[PDB]
């Protein structure tokens, strides 16, 4: 299966996916990395690994639909089967999501359905949980509401900050994102016709 990874920043999840998809038994290959932001570290990681990159400045299109259309054109250019959102911090439009339904994965740094949105760690700390974690899910139109593929729990330690908690949770993210991608790329897991997760 041919994979695009979309990023907005550092790209530690991208690197974990690069590492995993290069293992001999990987059912996935990463063929393109797309960023909505210029000059971010994730682009350096892609270039270092010999993977093509494209930057699509969302600040250059009239609306969300046109921006997503620009992404989709690149996806078609590289004959992509599966899209991974790996620190990609934009909401995707309905038609784009529907087109890629069952073929687009996202990593989110909480145990969904808790702490949806862009600041999950802040929320977890404010709420006072002692267990948080991360989630890989299929992307649906409603944000962070799509079908869950894998999750991993991570403890919150007394005195944690976004810095120390995000660091601990990223260790787990780097485990479950590669595992989830392999499950989908191998056809082991798919989005079921009834909308529910199907272990084939
Ligand atoms: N349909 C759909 N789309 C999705 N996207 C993601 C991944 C992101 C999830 C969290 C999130 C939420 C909101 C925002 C935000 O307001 N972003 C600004 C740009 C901010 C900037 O560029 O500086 C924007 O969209 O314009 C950013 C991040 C998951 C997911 C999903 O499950 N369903
Ligand atoms: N709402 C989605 C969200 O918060 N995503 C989070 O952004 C970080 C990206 O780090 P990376 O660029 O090092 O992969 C990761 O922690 C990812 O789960």
């Amino acid at each position: 299966a041919r994979v695009a990874v979309l990023i907005s920043g550092t790209g530690s999840n991208l690197q974990a996916l690069i590492d995993s998809t290069r293992e001999p038994n990987s059912s996935a290959q990463i063929d393109i990395v797309i960023s909505n932001k210029a000059a971010v570290a994730g682009l350096d990681k892609a270039e270092r690994a010999g993977i093509p990159t494209r930057v699509i400045n969302h600040k250059l299109y009239k609306n969300r639909v046109e921006f997503d259309s620009a992404i989709d054109l690149v996806l078609e250019e590289f004959s992509i089967d599966i899209v991974c959102l790996a620190g990609f911090m934009r909401i995707l439009s309905g038609p784009f999501v529907q087109k890629w339904n069952g073929k687009m994965l996202n990593i989110h740094p909480s145990l969904l359905p808790s702490f949806k949105g862009s600041n999950a760690h802040e929320q977890a700390l404010e709420t006072g949980v002692t267990v948080t974690g991360c989630t890989v899910h299929f992307v649906a139109e409603d944000v962070d509401a799509g079908q869950i593929i894998l999750q991993e729990a991570v403890p919150v330690k007394r005195g944690d900050t976004v810095a120390t908690l995000s660091e601990r949770v990223k260790l787990a993210e780097h485990k479950i994102f590669p595992a989830a991608l392999q499950l989908v790329a191998s056809g082991t897991v798919q989005l079921g016709e009834n909308g529910k997760i199907c272990w084939v």
